[PDB]
């Protein structure tokens, strides 16, 4: 579980999102696995704009924090799991790392801030949904 809180918005996975999340919805994306909603009070988390390729990402299987490479974001085929059948996620990041389905939502961050949610995993990789591109979260 976890979620991305910047300015008056809410970033989760979509397969995560609750019925307060779709009851006050801003943006989803099934294709990305990600959720907007709307809140009442201001978030912490800025997003990052930018190119990096290493950062730092939040896994709850471990209690840990881990540096990792990425791959830029991309359309990748991703096996089935209880959420998606098998089918291509765009704009997706892989690394080399832990993961467990429960991890999904930890935070991926480079120096420059938030870059992505975790979203999928196995094998000893780990898959981060990106959202640099998604300018909107920095306004109104
Ligand atoms: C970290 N992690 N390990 C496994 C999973 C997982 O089952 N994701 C669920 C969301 C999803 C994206 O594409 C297909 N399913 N996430
Ligand atoms: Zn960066």
């Amino acid at each position: 579980s976890g979620a991305i809180y910047v300015g008056n918005y809410r970033v989760v996975n979509r397969h995560l999102a609750t019925h307060n999340d779709w009851a006050n919805l801003v943006w989803e994306d099934s294709s990305r696995d990600l959720l907007v909603s709307s809140t009442t009070a201001q978030g912490c988390d800025t997003i990052a704009r930018c190119d990096c390729q290493t950062g730092v990402y939040y896994c709850s299987s471990r209690r840990k924090h881990y540096p990792v490479s990425f791959s830029k974001p991309s359309l990748i085929f991703v096996e089935a799991s209880e959420y998606y059948p098998a089918r291509y996620q765009s704009h997706l990041m892989l690394a080399v790392g832990h993961s467990e389905p429960g991890d999904c939502g930890g935070i991926l961050r480079c120096q420059h801030g938030v870059v992505g949610i975790v979203s999928t995993g196995g094998n000893g990789l780990v898959g981060f949904a990106d959202v640099r591109d998604l300018l909107w979260l920095d306004e109104e």
